[PDB]
């Protein structure tokens, strides 16, 4: 199982299929594919956990990577399961996500707390409690609940995409302290990023 706060299992949200790959609500897809890529760790399909998972080293640390693909607001039925098999406690979870509460090039890490009305997070807390960490990556609000669907299944602006990549580049590059167990100087380090 894992061990204490050191981060051994990174859970990217977001839906499956080309149509979704570009929008906003996958987010949380883009920044664990990155980091997969920069670490070697080979996303394969995981039919029993309904989702994409890996396995690797991570700076020294065995972490396993999880893609959902449930559709987001089912994303539950698999960060649940592949979590308990895996005897991961949520303390040693870090689930990427858009956050609709932040702007685009804003970044944070956060530990525990609610939902924010994120429909895949909905899905997950009620199972294992709040007490994972999340990388809330900003994406702004289109400014009404009615609008919200349209704007996280929209494909953003270059500037905003700019803006957004430019963040969870920040962010792969603070992973390290995470696997270590640094989450108060990796919530520093994060929290801190500037696009310019």
């Amino acid at each position: 199982g894992s061990h204490m706060s050191n981060i051994s299992l990174i859970v990217g949200l977001g839906n499956p299929g080309s149509e979704y790959a570009q929008t906003r609500h996958n987010a949380g897809f883009w920044f664990v594919e990155q980091l997969a890529d920069k670490y070697g760790i080979t996303l394969k399909n995981d039919p029993k956990f309904h989702g994409i998972s890996g396995r690797g080293n991570i700076e020294g640390h065995d972490v396993r990577l999880l893609l959902p693909m449930t559709y987001m607001n089912k994303s539950g039925q698999s960060v649940v399961p592949f979590s308990k098999f895996y005897q991961i406690a949520p303390e040693a979870i870090l689930i990427a996500h858009d956050e609709l509460d932040m702007n685009p090039g804003v970044i944070r890490l956060k530990t525990g707390g609610g939902h924010g009305g994120h429909n895949g997070l909905r899905d997950i807390v009620p199972h294992i409690g709040p007490n994972f960490h999340r990388l809330r990556i900003g994406i702004g609000h289109p400014g009404s609940k009615e609008r919200v669907s349209g704007h996280v299944l929209g494909k953003a602006p270059s500037n905003e995409q700019s803006l957004m990549d430019g963040a969870i580049d920040h962010a792969l590059s603070k992973v390290k302290l995470l696997v270590q167990g640094q989450v108060p100087q990796a919530m520093n380090q994060i929290n801190a990023y500037k696009p310019a």
